[PDB]
């Protein structure tokens, strides 16, 4: 039970001083309690509370997040639906990455090509997306029109392998699952730059670098989603920068508010762009709240907080390493095998051994504990079954990290006690 | 800057239920503020707004209270997970208050982000409960063409909108749909009861064609807002209540346009004596103040879901939400609505019953339209009759009121807050745009 959050930092009803390094839900990236926010949210649901999001009119705090979009992602991404929450954003893509083969004379690629232990929504279409299985396990979900395929999970699949050709592999395993659903009835292959709540899954450098190849020889598109990866947690203002990547889709959410307002939308590509407009009739797909004013006011006012301030390029020049390489520390304890990162978020991963390497049988046990032992020594870390994962928000200081890394060596240290 | 934001939004902002093209040449209407039933777009022009923007609006614009609350409650801490909270959390409260104002078997509410994805987890649930009741076979739900249910994959699998289906294999599986009961536009001649009675007792014809073991549950919108405001002939609802008693599956009844005071009563299942087992709710749940949605969980499909069975809502939204409540509650905006308003702009509404281009004049509560006709008693329809309303829409905000077409027909559906003398001004805005559009043609 918390009482007050600021910055970085919560305080529960004991007065107990926690650090939040995994900003609320991965978007809290400006930190608790700036109040910009919610002076503009007061402000601006003081002239609209809400008008209709196109129907008949428009209103300005959504053409203004717009334009903000376009502009923190100009390069060939220059538009922008609105909707209500992240999952409903992958629900637009995949209804529209079907309208777009459509009108292109094509209706029969229509099937988006996802990836096992994906996460890409909680409703019906966007479970379907999503490989975690968990999600899957009501008898029906992969709708049809969804196949998944290989994750990039160098450490718990092949461990030994190279990674740089298990990167090479597992791209590959797309360039696999095409010939035989058929090229032609591929509409595109759909990814997070990094899978974020099925682990800190980091490919190995080749991965992306291939994936590309493979969507250029065969006519498929590219939907990165950037909903957790998006304004600056990999150091760069979203992931497609860091690996490269010229998306045609991306859905945004979370941190496009910093998970202080309901609100998601997809980017499009200026590819996709030209055939829904020209060439393209009605677009009946739609959604009440889409740019809801206030929503978008708030938006509005944290990518404008973020840039002016600069709150990501600190992060991703300053902090990002600082943090990239106290983490790799303590890839030197005897209960971490690996210890990955890119940007602000990481991971640690939890084993019995190091030199021989046994898992252990139920690895969801020892980390659903030592998270409950990190906010017990003040830090609050995320356990995904054996790994221990971070996302902290992008002001951080390079005093807040040694403050995360000795808090997180105590708490490892702890939990070796209780299993020895 | 009007020149400006316009030249924006066509520039990069995208723009829900639109060709995208033929409104980037003619420019969007830009809205920057509104207090009680008004709007005002760039142009300083006022505009009564008789469609609760876009049916939600119910307490009416710039109410102060809501601001003030969503102020206070982004002080404290944004999402309400299980290792921590924020004492006192609105989420809670919400549930106790969505609890009291439900027809009562509903004592358990699951929040989400919208009203599509309530109806995504209904569907998802409906299916899990006869799971749990050892009848997985049962996964068939069925919705009504022209039905709107949602903008999810699934939602517009559910919804009879056939527009959005065509464009690919989309209705899901286990999606099948049925007739409408739009006694104007499929039998304007028979007995508006009877119809009632043969477009209800085309469920039970469509259970005997599936087989009754695929059949999780039915799903209407007490009324169907968009495709018309398509009001169902007396009889209908009281069959469908049968036919879905003896076929053993579950009642959903959508109340997001149809909730929170918009046919009188407080919801659509109390001027119906429906007892849904399912109700999705989002549009009014905060007057659209605030994203947000869930679903009533009857205490029949609650005790298999909830209990053994354990497995499977932004806190400011859940705020400005329970505060909408309240307000609606302790000022009785609905009770008046309903008893003082509501008769008094269901008798005037009829009057336009009778310009020379009106067949039907449909309402109840504080929803209502009439229907746009070539002549009247030799009854004729019109060759695209969608471009007709098209241009009695853009008479009716350049007349000052927004005023919504679906293909023919008009339908208004106004704040709760509309006072007895803004309805002679929804009504002779509407007069005055009729008679306009009239002329245009004839
Ligand atoms: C990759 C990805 N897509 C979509 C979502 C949708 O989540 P939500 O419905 O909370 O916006 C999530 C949120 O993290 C996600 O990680
Ligand atoms: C019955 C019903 N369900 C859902 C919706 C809309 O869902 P959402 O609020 O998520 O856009 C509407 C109208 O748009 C509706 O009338």
């Amino acid at each position: 039970i918390i009482t007050r959050a600021e910055g970085c930092y919560l305080w529960d009803s004991d007065g107990n001083q926690i650090l939040d390094g995994m900003a609320g839900l991965w978007c809290v990236n400006i930190g608790y309690g700036r109040k910009e926010l919610a002076e503009v949210a007061y402000r601006q649901m003081q002239e609209l509370p809400y008008y209709n999001n196109f129907f008949q009119c428009s209103h300005p705090p959504a053409i203004e997040l717009s334009r903000l979009l376009s502009e923190v992602t100009p390069k060939h991404m220059n538009h922008v639906f609105f909707t209500g929450s992240g999952s409903d954003s992958n629900d637009t893509i995949l209804r529209m990455v079907r309208y777009y083969w459509k009108l292109l004379g094509k209706p029969y690629k229509k099937v988006v090509i996802s990836r096992e232990n994906a996460y890409h929504g909680s409703t019906v279409a966007g479970a379907s997306l999503s490989g975690m299985k968990a999600m899957h396990s009501h008898g029906d979900l992969p709708i049809p029109g969804i196949e998944h395929i290989e994750q990039p999970y160098h450490f718990g699949r092949a461990p030994d392998m190279d990674p740089a050709e298990f990167g090479r592999q597992a791209a590959q395993a797309l360039e696999r699952k095409i010939d035989e659903i058929g090229e032609c009835n591929v509409a595109a292959f759909i990814a997070e730059p990094i899978q974020g709540a099925g682990g800190v899954i980091i490919p190995p450098d080749s991965y992306w670098p291939e994936i590309k190849r493979i969507c250029a020889e065969r006519d498929i598109l590219l939907i990165v989603d950037e909903v957790i990866t998006g304004f600056g947690r990999l150091g760069t203002w979203f992931g497609s920068q860091y690996y490269d990547l010229q998306p045609d889709l991306m859905p945004i959410a979370k941190g496009l508010s910093s998970g202080y307002m309901p609100i998601g939308g997809v980017m499009v590509s200026d590819r996709v762009a030209k055939v829904v407009i020209e060439e393209g009739g009605e677009f009946f797909h739609g959604y009440t709240y889409s740019g809801h004013p206030v929503a978008a006011a708030v938006a509005a006012e944290n990518i404008r907080i973020m840039r002016d301030e600069g709150i990501i390029e600190r992060a991703g020049a300053e902090i990002a390493p600082y943090l990239q390489a106290r983490w790799r520390e303590l890839g030197e304890h005897p209960l971490v095998g690996e210890a990955r990162g890119v940007g602000m978020v990481a991971a640690l991963e939890l084993v019995k051994s190091k030199q021989p390497l046994e898992r252990f049988e139920e690895p969801g046990k020892v980390g659903s504990l030592c998270r409950d032992l990190s906010v017990k020594n003040g830090l609050v870390m995320r356990a995904v079954g054996g790994t221990m994962i971070i996302s902290p928000p992008l002001v951080l200081s390079r005093e807040q990290v040694d403050e995360l890394i000795d808090k997180a060596r105590r708490t490892l240290d702890e939990t070796h006690k209780a299993i020895g």
